[PDB]
């Protein structure tokens, strides 16, 4: 037996959340299957992109809160807010773009995991939601991928009154890149990531570093870094093949 | 009598900006009236919400301009602006959630008020400018509430022309929490500050600290910070109550 | 013969791009010549707004693949980059506002330059793009207005997939101001622009650099900056010119 399944088929990997009947919970045990999963061998040229997606109607509700009763103690407690917020930064630190495939609901952690992913798709029937508040635990940890996903005024209403928005909804605020009905998901999240398989490895990889270290800078900083990575993207040889290529009007070959 | 009404039933404070016939300015009076009922009793634990509401068809056109003339001068002018930005920070940093009632206009200041609110809820016909130009007075401090607010393409048209946004436009890019038909505000609002006072205090007041202490922090820092306030949150009765009244299928009761 | 034509009325330069057969690439010459109509004369009084507009249908494609080919050198591709970073600042920088009025198709270095501006208008028809990866080349540089514009989930589909955006999403994702139909678009820039250059030169000016200085900082240092910045504005004369013009009813005239 085991949480997670994971599967990789012509670059693509994907992490299915598998324990429907306990709602997808991020246990220890499911976040460890999780961590694992994501780091395997995270820099090998054959895997371009990760796909985390759930088993069921729920995403994930979020912690099993058994594990944060007063008598697993506190140095527990700690260790399962731990290990996911270092999941959440495996997958911003990650090589790859990685993307929540959503079709149902999320709820606190389990919002969290969503918001911290590169690229979010939702069919049109999902929903978010952070209410740690209704059962005495504010969705703090929840709180941190929220607040740099939506508007503060949005966020606070989430937090504070535990009540869900809607894809649409999440869509219009940042916590999603796109919804679409049920039955075109799979397609349309295949679509990005086959996208995504179909680049340079290296040049997509320095582009996501690259964004995420400008990202807290001020502008000017911002821009000397950027400009120096671009002038590192063409001395990569999948930089001058991928110019040499459109020069050329034909398609490029990347090596990686 | 004063320029703002509290009162206070069932956990729910309601502050009135109550001086219509000025346009609910925030005078410098306005202002300190405003701070002593935000701040009075703030530790009580009667107190779970604040909802800051206005009476008349202009939520508050801002400052008075009257108290920022050359003959008031430089001290006096610094005084209004020290006292208002006051204002904003213990709301910011108030052990309860705040909440924004608009039915109607927000200008300038008034608008800066709205925006600094944890939760804003306005009416379908309400709108919000930051017209300091028009006088002469660039709106740098509403800016900052906006700033926080808005994305920067709509921040910069609104202070740099003073044109009003709807209600609806201020919903769709975040200055608003909720907009409804005005017949449903006080509904829309109260179904908000009743969940909030129906919560612990000590959870949502912890709650809101460390949002806004994670907030501007590198993600990994905000982790560390959050990480350690959760694990200090199932230190408190509430959090093991609602943890045990959720796995038993009940109602918690709060301390 | 230049690649940017500038004139300048009633307050107003505009600037337009104009190498269409070029798709207004931002080759080095271009974007010197940018440079050159931006920082002419700016601390003249004559001055009140700027909007960047371009000839064609294409509003620009960004920059010169050739560039950046290895042959030219690193220091070559330095220079395009940190040439292009230049002109953005000195657009945030600017004594004042800057609007970019975009008609078409606006791609990788165009659609940094379109974000880059303070205020951006756009047909109805106009569209917005970051495909380096396409060739070889992530927008990393465009990831910095773009980042500081949209959503992370919007800028990182966008980034890492390389598919424009409409100007109705980039409207209500907070890439543009405005949106009208391209029958509109003059009228609708010029409403903001000779909005803007009715009002006083040294108080929008005051407010645009107090802006951009509060914009990172925490709320307590940006409430003192803006607060101290309040107080300088009302000892300005055109300060208390637009005060007593209100309290008396009448129109101010601005001194500058």
């Amino acid at each position: 037996p085991r949480p997670t399944s994971a599967r990789q088929l012509d670059g693509i990997r994907n992490i299915v959340l598998s324990n429907p009947k306990k709602r997808n919970t991020l246990s220890l045990a499911m976040l460890k299957s999780l961590q694992s999963d994501i780091l395997h061998d995270a820099d090998s040229n054959d895997l371009k992109v990760i796909i985390i997606s759930a088993e069921g109607p729920v995403f994930s509700s979020g912690h099993d809160l058994k594990e944060l009763t007063e008598e697993q103690g506190r140095d527990y407690h700690a260790e399962v807010f731990q290990t996911c917020s270092k999941v959440m930064m495996h997958i911003r630190n990650h090589p790859v773009p990685v993307i929540a495939m959503v079709n149902g609901l999320a709820t606190a952690a389990g919002c969290q995991l969503v918001a911290s992913c590169d690229i979010a798709v939702a069919s049109d029937k999902s929903s978010f939601a952070t209410p740690g508040v209704n059962v005495g635990l504010f969705c703090s940890t929840p709180g941190v991928a929220l607040a740099r996903a939506v508007p503060r005024k949005v966020a606070l209403e989430m937090l504070f009154t535990g009540e869900p928005i809607s894809a649409q909804e999440a869509l219009l605020h940042g916590l999603l890149s796109k919804v679409v009905p049920e039955a075109e998901l799979q397609e349309e999240t295949m679509r990005i990531a086959r996208k995504i398989a179909s680049l340079s490895r290296p040049v997509v990889s320095l582009g996501k570093a690259t964004f995420y270290k400008q990202l807290p800078q001020d502008l000017g900083t911002a821009y000397y870094l950027t400009s120096q990575a671009m002038v590192d993207n063409l001395a990569l040889r999948d930089g001058q093949e991928g110019i040499t290529a459109f020069l050329q009007k034909r398609k490029p070959v990347w090596s990686h």
